[PDB]
């Protein structure tokens, strides 16, 4: 396309919502392509990552670990103003993974605190995406702290199975899953720091063990848990979108499956089927669909069993419906032998 | 299926057989839908892991490590009577991968020693899937504890290739891998503790460094070597089902291949082919297919060569018949 | 093919290359089955792995880490004349994951110093595979003292997508990714020895922590950059070989894709596509096949983004031509 071409296309506004949320869109494309508009505002801040109260200075997209899901059809622009407020202390820029030049974008994107830009690039490749930010010789530093998120580009004509069949969602949740390295004191307490600078060298020490201390959805240990559980219904349709811009995961659902699982995120690679843990590494997203079958909790978890239940990596979903004892039934409760 | 129906399903009882073995099956059904019935006894007991008499308080299904491998087929009931003696000390319960509902049916089955549960669920999927135990709060601590198995369910037509060829074993293999986390006092010496819970702390702090102290197959170094040794002949098809409940695995037969290989473990996904190495996601299962093709002593590993030649993820498969030249042959022998 | 057959085979002798570059061939065969002779000389040497002046004993064949890429042709002889010379102090082997039998002819190329060997294999099966040292004993030792690369076997008819379509590139590179395990003293500067014997216990010591100190690509940090960065252009077809022979690893082109990736590294497994970040595991060779649209300079990394910025593990592209604005554009450069 032309830049006359391009400048002649619609221009879409959208506002961002907060994970796990992902903000209104059609799964089916309406009309032709369109110049998609994000705005995300880039803050440093002090977030707590679990209940004892240990702290990270986070380097939030939007105030938010992860940054939120922008989702686009394929061949639509996205067109992202980024902006890194004065009050902030680092430089800051963003690399899409579903963008194609200048490191996914992060060259053309270094802002000083006190600036903005405006990155457009064509999602011409149909999947979900890691994006995150990516300074030169401060990269990991930048992600392992939250700086990192997804977004969605879905085919023009909606999701399909490996066999060309329709599947069509009815809600769509994004985990964004976070490896913290957080400095211990010689107690073995974590430490707190006054400046984000200030933890940078005892930080990259934690970082070099490969070992994160905290292994969190939504920033935080128990954040998808409790009153913020995910939610959904007995037959219906939900589509997990978890992304680990990092580090290796494995997404398990404790008590269903995954029915099509994209574990490499593309959406023109077949889907698995009947999955009981899918895998995604680190630097990538996937998307598992599943109809929900059987009422109750579940336990969405990454399944090294050590991640989810000592280092933070599980969240819940609670299912309203009938239960199903054809699927499953107690025969005989627990009892005296 | 009506509710007459499904009570109307015939029942029958199957004997397992301790890994790497696996009980009497047809991989073609025979008849229709069973509800298929299998017995677990849950043993608490110390067992020696290495050459240098390193213990672990084992917490077994059917007093192995892996747990046995439960055979089934597509919309079959497993039907499972899981029995905690009073002689245990800890609560126990299952969550099969296979399942839908109830947290895999961990939220079913939780019993104190001095009591049984039987549950029932319809393995409505095809593939090779793990179970294991899993009590609320201390679900890593029991399955690094070698609490977890696998079971298959076959296709009702046995297996196929991508392009729907059937696909028929001669024998099958459990492989379970089993990585373990055994505390060190300060001079670097295994402890050892006079019950389970005794151990408890000190294993979460190993557990957390997500180091393994040792990584092996059947429960201990070396379990599947020298006269333990798996076994075929040259032309032989076999099947390795591979499972990895807590951590990642990355299984390679050296010396051979996997011809097929359903890497996630799941039947209605096509086998990837020609493999050297397959990767199997901590909490899965897989198998692999492979016709022999030489004789002589095969290493089928972890391919992590730490975790495979320092670790103990390291078996041997014994294979008889002839040489073949064509495909591999010593030219010039090591010399001058 | 019986010995007469095989022995009025057309013979080929391949003059290698050191990585990432690959020694001439034709994507298509020319002509029926040969046998590809290959000569490859073990040298153990001192490599300097980062700007610290860090020091490894490598076990080098043809005195590289990795090894060069060999390649033939799916059904070829694959032929290799392996020297271990007497001014090395070890024992040596070779196992080709490609191969089938004696481990991978690990079993009939046990060479000690002053010795050569040749052994010959068919080459079955359609792939990229690692091939690595691997003497019973000191197994791991000798694969992450970089004694590793790996071979492409290319479909008779060269590369094809998931629908048959052809797939032809314009360049190849071969990166082979090293994880070292280099001991340091107690104020934690790293160890410098003065015969690859002396460093054993010590790096055992650390192998057995499951942490690499550095994650590589040929062999040191930033080796595949500056003078050594790859090259491209806008327009062009490159297929990227990656291995890795003891250890996981996730490359990525920043800035880029993987168009068409054989994950598991087997031609006859259709690639996936689209990728932004494909998995390789340990023991493992994978390649990806892209068309360069942007000029500019891309990075090429392990995305476990420690391991690429901190540990090692990342190389650079740089690519002619002209930009794209459609694909990519700054609407607003950075600004107050
Ligand atoms: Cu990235
Ligand atoms: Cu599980
Ligand atoms: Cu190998
Ligand atoms: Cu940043
Ligand atoms: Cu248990
Ligand atoms: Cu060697």
């Amino acid at each position: 396309a032309t830049a006359a071409e391009i400048a002649a296309l619609p221009r879409q506004k959208v506002e961002l919502v907060d994970p796990p949320f992902v903000h209104a869109h059609s799964q089916v494309a309406e009309g032709g392509p369109k110049v998609v508009e994000f705005t995300m505002v880039i803050e440093e801040k002090k977030i707590v990552i679990d209940d004892a109260g240990t702290e990270v200075h986070a380097m939030a997209f939007n105030g938010t670990v992860p940054g939120p899901l922008m989702v686009v059809h394929q061949d639509d622009y996205l067109e992202l103003t980024l902006i890194n407020p004065e009050t902030n202390t680092l430089m800051h820029n963003i690399d899409f993974h579903a963008a194609t030049g200048a490191l996914g974008g992060g060259g053309l994107t270094e802002i000083n605190p006190g600036e903005k830009t405006i990155l457009r690039f064509k999602a011409t490749k149909p999947g979900v995406f890691v994006y995150h930010c990516a300074p030169p010789g401060m990269v990991p530093w930048h992600v392992v702290s939250g700086m990192n998120g997804a977004i969605m580009v879905l085919p023009r004509e909606g999701l399909h199975d490996g066999k060309g069949k329709a599947l069509t969602y009815d809600k769509i949740y994004y985990v964004g899953e976070q490896d913290f390295y957080v400095p211990r004191d010689e107690n073995g307490k974590y430490k707190k720091y006054e400046a984000p600078g200030d933890a940078y060298e005892d930080t990259v020490k934690v970082m070099r063990t490969l070992t994160p201390t905290h292994v969190v959805f939504n920033g935080a240990v128990g954040a998808l848990t409790g009153d913020k559980a995910m939610t959904a219904a007995v037959g219906e349709k939900v589509l997990i979108v978890h992304s680990q811009a990092n580090r290796d995961t494995r997404p398990h659902l404790i008590g269903g499956h995954g029915d099509y699982v994209w574990a490499t995120g593309k959406f023109n690679t077949p889907p698995d089927v009947d999955q009981e843990t899918w895998f995604i590494p680190g630097g990538a997203a996937g998307a598992a669909f599943y109809t929900f079958q059987q009422p109750g909790i579940y336990a969405y978890v990454n399944h090294n069993l050590i991640e989810a239940f000592e280092l933070g990596a599980a969240a819940h979903f609670k299912v309203t419906g009938e239960w199903n004892d054809d699927l499953m039934t107690s025969v005989l409760a627990p009892s005296g032998t």
